C-alpha cells in the first residue's frame, strides 16, 4: 500500500555545520502521522524526531527530515526509518519495508568523514595476470632461459605465443609476458579507458603465477626486475594510473629463504629445529607442515610470531610498508587468501591482523587502497572494517553468473530470475555503507575462474549485458585482460590464455563497447557516486537507477525474449527527459520497450 | 513442496572420531539428486559431499549425511545444505529455505570443541538490585545513616520499606537492602528453583544504583560491606549457585579518586592536568568531558591509555581478574554499556578492548561467564566472540514485548502476529551458534525497563505465558526480582520496588508457575540443551518444539481466544507419546486444542 523512497545520497542526504540531515519520501493513503530516524552514535541506538516539510519534492510524495549529530560518533553514521502510527510500527530499510526491527549491519550507512581511498571510484580497473599479457620489444634473452622448478619436481617450459594452453605444468608453463610489455601497452590500456592496474604477484618466485612467494624484496628478473617496475611506476604515473600488487602474506612459497625447503641456503624452517623463523610456520605433530589447502609449495605463515608481524607489516621495514613507500610508491594491495590468514595454522585471530595490515598500509600512505580476495562473505570483514573493499565474488559476479550463466561458485547448475537476482545483490550491499558500496572490486571472471564468455555458453549473446552491468552497478569495475577483445578458456590454467595482440583474432565490437562503457562512466557522476535503486525486477528484466543529486542514469537489462514493461510513476525517476546513451531500448509513457537480449542505459536531461 | 528438517544437535549431529557427522532430512515429491554440505574451514567455503542413507529415519523422510573434518579448522563449525537438480539448487538454513546463498553468519553453526562457560546452559538466573530486594535482619545502623550526594548535589534520602516509591531522587533513595539480606534469603531463593544470582553494582558508589563507581577494589559499607560480600560468596558456594557482579568498565563514577570532580583529594582528571589519570579521560574543546550520554557523574574512560587497559584488564592485577580470583572467586561479570567502550571518548576500537576483558577473565577463571548489556542488536559483538552471550533484549525481550504486550524498546506501539514474532526470533538467533544460543541471556524485563507485568495493561492474563516462554526459547533464563511474585511498575524508578516480603502483597499462583516451570527445566536435558524448532506461527498462536537426542518437548501459546490449530505430521513430533506437563492445552491426532490465553508444554514419552 505504503511506498518510500530514500537512497544514502543527495538529494536524501546533506551535510551541514556538523548536522547530516537525513529526507524521507513516502507516498499513500494511510500516511504514518510520526516517523523516527532511529540512529546510532558510538553504538547506541538512538530515536530522533522527523519533521513533516512543507513543499512536496515530487508530486503526491510527503517528505521527513531529521538530522544527526556529527561531532559526536564514530564516522559510519547507520540509520534506518521507523514509522509510527497510533497501533502500529514500521520499519523502512535498504531492503523495502521491515514488520520487525532491521539488523544493525543492514541499515542504510553513510561515512562521514569518509577516510577510506576516494579515488577508487572514480577508477576503471584492468587486472593482468604478467605473463601472458604482453612481451616487451626490447624483450628477454637470458628470461627466455628455462630453470628447475623444485616445487614442481621437473624444469620450467617455455611456450610461443601462439602455442595453446594445455593442462600439462599448468604452474610452469611461462609465455614469457614482462612488466615493459605492460608499459609499452599503456597506450593501448588508455584508450580502453582504464585508469588502473591490479597486477597478479611479481615478486621473485619459481612458478608462473608466482603466489609462491620466495622473494618479498625483489621483482622477479622473469618479469624485468626491480628496473622494469620502477619504469611501470614512472609510466603509469606520467599517465595518471593507479596501480595495485597483488600482497600474498597468508602463507610464503616453500623456496623461501624463511622456509627453504629446497635446502638452498642450509635451510630454514622445514629443515632446521634452530631456524631463525622456525616459529615463523606450524608444524602439526604428523609431519606435515600447515600450508595452503594442502599444497606444499605454499605453507602458511604463523602470525603468532612477534619477529614475522613486525616483518610483514608492523615495523616500518615491513613487507606492506616496503612497496608503498618511495622509490616504488604503489597504490595499495590486493590481499591474497585474506580471509585464512593468522594464528597457529589457521585463521585464529584472522581480523586483528587483516586490520594490522591495512592499518600499516595506511600509515605510509594514508589514499591506500587495501582490498581482500573473498570468494566467500566478504561482510563480517567490511563491517569490521578491516579492509576497503573485497573482490567483489559474492556480490556481484556469482549474482550474474547465475541470472546471465545458469551456473555459480561451484559450476553447479542455477536458475534464479530477476526478482532473485537482485534480492541477492541488494542483500549483499545492504551490509556496507554506501562509501564502501562504491569501492567494492567488482569483476565478471579472474585468474581464478573460467572466462564468463565460456561460461555463458550458448547464450554468450548475454555477454555485452554483462559489461553493461559491469560499469553501472555500485563499485569499481575490474576487466580482467583480454575480456575485452572476448578471449574466452575454462578455469585455470585454462583461463589464462596469451592475450591476442593481432586484431585478427580480436572482438572490436566487444572491445568498442568497453570504451564506450568506460567513456559514460567517466562522464557521469552518478555512476561513480550515485545511489542505486532497483526500480523492476521480475522473469527476465531488471531496471536500476543510479541517483546523485539532481542526475539519474537508469538501466534496463532484459536477458531473454523482446517484451515491454510497465514502469510505475516513479519521483526518483522524475526528470526533465532521458536521453537514450548505449543500447537500443526505448522509454515512453512508463514503457520500457526492451529488444531480446539487451542492455540500456538513460542520462537524465 | 519440498520440506526439510535440521536442528544442530543431535540427532542431526555426532561427533565420532575427529569427526562430525552431519544429517539433513528431506521430503517431497522431486527431491534432489545430490546434496552439498557447504561447510567451512578457517573460513575457506567447503563443498562436502553426502551420501543417501539406506534406513529411512522416519515415514516418508529420506536423509543425506555429510562429515566436516574437525583435526583443522577453528572450533566454531559453520554450516548450511545446498540442494541440487540438473538444473537448479536450493539452500536449507536455519532460515528455511533460500534461493540464493545464505550469509556465512546466518548458517548452521556448532562450537567443537566449545570453550564456553558450559555450566550456563544449565541454570536459572535471578537478577538483584541490592537496595530493593532484603534487609539483613542483624541490619545496619551506620549503613542506615544519610550523607552528601555531590552528584546529585544533596543528601542521600531514607525510606522504610512500605513507603511508595517516587520520581523524586530517584538516584539517592536508599530502601537498605543489603547483601547479608541475599543471604538470608537464600531458601527463598533455591525453593525458587534459582541457581545463579547476577547482582546490580556492589561496590564503592554514591548513588543506590551504584553504576557511578567510586571505588572498583571495595564492596560498599551500605551493602554491608566487603565482609558481607565473602559471606555472600561462601553461602552461594555451599548451595550450590553461581555468582555474577555487574561490571562497569565504559565508565567511572564522577567521584572516583581517578577523576575526583569533587576534590576529595586534591582531584583527579576533572581539575589536574597532571594527574596521574588524566588520560584516562577525554576532554572536549569546548569544556565537557565526555561521559556516558551526558550524565556528568559518569565520565567515560579512555581505553587508548596503555595504563588504563593495565588496570582494568590487562595486567593480573586488573579490575577484571580481582573479583574473578581468590577470596572473591566470582563466576563472571556481566559487562554494563559493554558496546560503547572505547578509545578517545567514544566506542573507537570497541571489538579489541571487550575481547581483551573476556579473555583476561577466561585467564583468571577458564568457566567465566561474560555477558554484556545489549539493548541493540549484539550480533557483530558475539559473532566476533568477543563475548559470550548478551543481555537478550533484541532477541527475546523486545519480540514478546511487541506480540504478547503491543509496544516496544522506545514504549511505542507494536502490532506484530505470531509469524511476525518468530521470524523475528528465529532470524535474530540464526547469527549464533547452537553453544552461543543456549547461553543468551533471556529476560522478560529488567531495572531498566518497565515491569513486563505493568507493560501488559488489560492484557495482563498473558503474564503466564510469558514465564512458560522463558523458560522454554533457547536461552538461560533471568528472573527480575519480585517479576515471581507480580510486582508490578513502570520504568526506572519505578521498576526497583522493595521486594514485597509480605506474602499478602505477593502473587502465589504466579509463584507456584516460576516454581514449576524451573522444575521442568531442571528435570528436561531438551529444554537445556536442545535445538528449536518453531513448528506453527499463526495469528495469535506459536508451536515450537525443543529437540535433544530422542527427547522432544513441545510448547504451544495462544495470546487470543480459545482455537484449534492443526499440526501437520512432522518427523520431529514423530515420538511413543505426549504427557502433558504444564497448561491446559491438548493435543489428539494432530489437533491441537488451545484455551483462551494459555501457554502448555508437552514431554514426549
Ligand atoms: C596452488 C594455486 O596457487 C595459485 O592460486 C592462488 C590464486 O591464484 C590467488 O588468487 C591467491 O589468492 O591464492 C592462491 C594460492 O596462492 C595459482 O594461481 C593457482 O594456479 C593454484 N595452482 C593450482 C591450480 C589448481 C587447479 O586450478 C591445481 O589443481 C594445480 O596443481 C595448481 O597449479
Ligand atoms: C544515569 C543512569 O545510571 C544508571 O543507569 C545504568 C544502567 O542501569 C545500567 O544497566 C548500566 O548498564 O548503564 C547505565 C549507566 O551506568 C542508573 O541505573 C540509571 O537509573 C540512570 N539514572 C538515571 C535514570 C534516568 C531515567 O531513568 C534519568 O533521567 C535520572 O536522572 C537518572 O537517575
Amino acid at each position: 500500500m505504503l511506498k518510500a523512497w530514500h537512497l544514502p545520497v543527495a538529494p536524501f542526504i546533506k551535510e551541514q555545520q556538523e548536522r547530516l540531515m537525513i529526507t524521507l519520501w513516502l507516498s499513500g493513503d494511510d500516511l504514518p502521522p510520526r516517523v523516527t530516524l532511529r540512529a546510532e552514535e558510538d553504538n547506541e541506538e538512538l530515536s530522533l524526531p522527523m519533521h513533516r516539510l512543507r513543499q512536496a519534492p515530487h508530486p503526491g510524495v510527503v517528505a521527513w527530515r531529521g538530522e544527526i549529530n556529527l561531532v559526536n560518533g564514530q564516522p559510519r553514521r547507520r540509520y534506518s526509518f521507523k514509522l509510527l502510527w497510533a497501533d502500529r510500527q514500521l520499519w523502512f530499510t535498504p531492503q523495502e519495508f521491515n514488520r520487525f526491527p532491521p539488523a544493525r549491519l543492514e541499515q542504510f550507512a553513510v561515512d562521514l568523514p569518509d577516510s577510506g581511498p576516494q579515488w577508487v571510484a572514480d577508477q576503471v580497473f584492468y587486472q593482468i595476470f604478467p605473463d601472458r599479457f604482453a612481451r616487451s620489444q626490447s624483450r628477454e634473452a637470458e628470461q627466455d632461459a628455462t630453470y628447475y622448478h623444485h616445487a614442481a619436481g621437473h624444469d620450467i617450459v617455455r611456450k610461443a605465443w601462439d602455442e595453446p594452453l594445455t593442462a600439462e605444468a599448468g604452474g610452469s608453463t611461462f609465455y614469457g609476458g614482462d612488466l615493459d610489455g605492460i608499459s609499452e601497452k599503456l597506450p593501448y590500456l588508455k584508450q580502453l579507458g582504464v585508469t588502473a592496474l591490479y597486477l597478479n604477484p611479481v615478486f621473485v618466485a619459481p612458478s608462473v603465477h608466482k603466489y609462491d612467494t620466495e622473494d618479498y624484496r625483489r621483482v622477479d628478473p622473469q618479469f624485468g626486475g626491480d628496473a622494469a617496475l620502477l619504469r611501470l611506476r614512472h609510466n603509469t604515473q606520467k599517465e595518471g594510473m593507479r596501480l595495485i600488487l597483488d600482497g600474498v602474506f597468508n602463507h610464503s612459497g616453500d623456496s623461501h629463504a624463511w622456509f627453504d625447503r629446497h635446502q638452498r641456503g642450509s635451510g630454514g624452517a622445514c629443515h632446521n629445529a634452530d631456524s631463525p623463523w622456525r616459529d615463523w610456520y606450524n608444524f602439526s605433530p604428523e609431519g606435515v607442515a600447515h600450508d595452503w589447502l594442502g599444497y606444499a609449495s605454499l605453507p602458511k605463515l604463523d602470525y603468532r610470531s612477534s619477529t614475522l608481524i613486525d616483518e610483514i607489516y608492523g615495523g616500518e621495514d615491513s613487507v606492506v610498508r616496503h612497496w608503498l613507500k618511495a622509490p616504488w610508491s604503489m597504490d595499495g594491495w590486493r590481499l591474497a587468501v585474506v580471509h585464512m590468514l593468522g594464528e597457529g595454522g589457521g585463521a585464529r585471530n584472522n581480523l586483528r591482523h587483516i586490520a594490522g595490515i591495512t592499518q600499516a598500509a595506511k600509515l605510509e600512505r594514508p589514499d591506500a587502497f587495501v582490498f581482500g580476495e573473498h570468494f566467500g562473505d566478504a561482510r563480517q570483514w567490511l563491517q569490521a572494517d578491516v579492509e576497503d573493499s573485497a573482490m567483489n565474488y559474492r556480490g556481484f559476479t556469482f549474482p550474474l553468473w547465475g541470472f546471465l550463466a545458469n551456473t555459480d561458485i561451484s559450476y553447479d547448475p542455477q536458475k534464479i530470475d530477476a526478482q532473485t537476482c537482485m534480492a541477492w545483490m541488494d542483500n549483499y550491499r545492504a551490509g556496507l555503507s554506501h562509501q564502501q558500496q562504491l569501492r567494492m572490486f567488482n569483476q565478471l571472471d579472474s585468474h581464478d575462474t573460467a572466462r564468463f564468455k565460456s561460461l555463458l555458453g550458448k547464450d554468450v549473446a548475454r555477454l555485452p549485458l554483462a559489461v553493461v552491468w559491469l560499469f553501472s552497478w555500485p563499485g569499481v569495475p575490474c576487466i580482467y585482460y583480454g575480456d575485452e577483445v572476448g578471449v574466452d578458456g575454462n578455469n585455470d590454467p585454462f583461463c589464462r590464455k596469451p592475450f591476442p595482440w593481432d586484431p585478427a583474432l580480436q572482438d572490436g565490437d566487444l572491445l568498442d563497447l568497453y570504451k564506450r562503457m568506460s567513456k559514460l562512466r567517466k562522464a557521469h557522476q552518478a555512476l561513480r557516486y550515485g545511489g542505486c535503486q532497483v526500480i523492476y525486477a521480475e522473469d527476465n528484466v531488471v531496471v536500476f537507477v543510479r541517483v546523485y543529486k539532481q542526475q539519474r542514469v537508469l538501466v534496463a537489462i532484459n536477458r531473454g525474449e523482446a517484451c515491454e514493461v510497465v514502469i510505475e510513476d516513479s519521483p526518483l525517476l522524475d526528470v526533465n527527459g532521458w536521453q537514450l546513451k548505449e543500447g537500443a531500448g526505448a522509454l515512453h509513457d512508463g514503457v520500457l520497450t526492451l529488444p531480446a537480449i539487451s542492455a540500456s542505459v538513460w542520462f537524465s536531461r
